[PDB]
């Protein structure tokens, strides 16, 4: 079943890049999403999860053939990564991968943004904003672990484009995606590149993504 | 002159710890300052002089005595520390902090406050807030790298109070001040500890602190 | 090629598991090899690829299977990681895979084993060693960075053999192999598990892997 | 009692550096003497109390004074560290020192240092060393968490002194020591200087510092 909702998005959707799913990744989604998990842990293997879904984002990124001298004297053949980065996280949820990528990036430059649905049209609303001053040139790693309706995201890739950041040079980097939210991502800007963890069947009238998480950014932060 | 200026805030202002001026702090301190330091340097010393700027705070928390035996079989009489805290960062130069802090109190609870001054006059204005819900019976680690007018840092104040924090139980940890900083926080918050690492001479009509260090948050995010 | 001996060795041997060859890996690998990389970028690259080598390991344990309930109230069938383990290092050179296995497994217990060659008749011999009390009853994870004639990995296996320790229970995590290496590890000790990032060619006149990276431990250490 | 005994030491060796007993260094203090916490508590304070050790030993080195500029375009008066260093653990527990060392000083050089009693004789022997090419010309961070008799360390700086290491230029980091240790290394080293955290009152019977910690390094590597 979730193979199938898998297999159907990974047919459907070219851009998206779904994490291999290891018994370990398994794991520790499973310490994650249990409602009985202490702050502590769940921050740790937050970390964790956000450590490797990391790693596997950054493997979008274009590279070079690069030939190097071993200590041996003997020629190696491998293959740089020579373009401009920067992490756009989306407040507050979004700030907990930061960390994961400035561990892997080191001084990687980091812009915020800040959204907020309005309460009766629900149209998100850019609230606050401080990015790169070049993010134009930039490739760009949009952080925001949880993806449900998608209009958080949307109106981030809206504004990073009225910037002037390419489309196919945006790689939104998320842990836990509803099929409906990947349907409006890819509807809305087919250029993008998605990476997720993992894939759950729906979405609640209150906007939570199931089984899921529940919310990430109080979890995560313990404003819960 | 500093030392003189140092002397007289430690006289006027008993509610002011000032960390312990080493060589080393002072090391971090010149890589820090200079203009000419790189991103991926002003980072990594900026964080290693964060932690100890955190380690010195925590001694402003209150601890009983408690006693164990080691594994000699043995007493020994040490302390413990029994206080409900969490942090509460000033976006976004404060969020430089929370890595900080989250080290050495692992899952620590994490508040966050969004202050803009306003653009005709320039009072600084409430625009988000995200706290714990028992924050009023916590102990509060106020962060925010730099103390200048001050403005955001009694803005910040006021919101906590507001929602029930004891005025005695704010810690506000800081890297840079003013002395007119300084003295604004006391004369408004008499009760609070502030924690700093360095005062500084004054402040420019850009209110910017000299010598200081220019923009901390766009340095250590990386948007100048 | 290359592409042959993975494929000679993926198919000869079992056991072995080569990480996927991403564009990520090799830019590391090209890294660390560069003769000319200095101290501090061997040494940060080197941890970040160890960090992905033991999540990989990892995944050789045995896992039960576990279901939870999540914030909504719904449940999510996960799995569990049960085994008691600990990671034994080959010092000097394993002493580098420490840090990356305590990162994520925190307090895991680690045992110590140097082994050196007779400086004259080259058989290697036990020197000192400091393990678990208890260390027949747990999964052990063996940590050498470099592979060559696997003299070293296989008197290290046959000390833990004969403190009672299960064939079946060694996960053997290495950086760099040569397959003359893994050949005699597998004739020796057919039932021990391998995890590896790279293969290389062959050997030196002096028996060192080739392309390679040089002496793993000195250029770590910076004893070189 | 402490005090007393603090005071004598404090007097009669002008070298030693005690660190600043704060309630947080004694509530750490405290966690890890106690004979009930468990091995992943007790690594993390470790970690924590030995880095802010190694940081308090970095002030042992010489500096120079310089003068930059900050981006308010004025001038700074502060100082840069300019000498060659290298850390050298005894092994086994001087290595879980490692960590801390190489956390505030990237990439720096790791010599190590094995030494053990003859098991009827007693005696301190050299059974393995490794160390940098040119430690001669540097400055010596010498780790050894624990100092009862102080054989063990006098062992270890016999033999970088045979390699031309300069007794001035050892910095012994210790976290633990016993009058009598202290009072050896200074009746044989008086140069080298020596930081520590604590001071305790006497060893027992055993050899075993009082009230002291138990075995560091199986406490702290899980070989209890």
């Amino acid at each position: 079943q979730e193979e199938s909702i898998l297999q159907d998005i990974i047919t459907r959707f070219p851009n998206v890049v779904l994490m291999k799913q290891t018994a370990q990744l398994r794991a520790m989604m499973t310490i994650i999403r249990d409602k009985e998990t202490p702050k502590e842990e769940f921050v740790f293997y937050a970390d964790r999860l956000i450590r490797l879904l990391i790693e596997e984002a950054l493997n979008e990124l274009p590279f070079q053939k690069k030939e190097v001298t071993t200590p041996l004297d003997v020629s190696y053949h491998g293959v740089s990564f020579y373009s401009k980065i920067c992490g756009v996280s989306i407040v507050r949820a979004g700030e907990s991968m930061e960390s994961g990528l400035r561990a892997v990036c080191r001084g990687v430059r980091i812009g915020k943004i800040l959204i907020q649905r309005d309460e009766t049209t629900a149209e998100p609303k850019l609230i606050y904003e401080k990015l790169p001053a070049d993010i134009r040139e930039r490739w760009v790693m949009l952080l925001d672990p949880m993806c449900a309706t998608a209009g958080s995201v949307c109106k981030a890739i809206e504004v990073l484009l009225r910037l002037g950041v390419k489309e196919e040079r945006i790689i939104f980097v998320n842990i836990l995606a509803a099929p409906q939210g990947i349907e409006r991502v890819f509807k809305e800007y087919p250029k993008v590149r998605m990476v997720t963890a993992a894939v759950d069947i729906c979405l609640n009238s209150r906007y939570y993504i199931v089984p899921g998480i529940g919310d990430f950014g109080d979890r995560y932060f313990g404003t819960m």
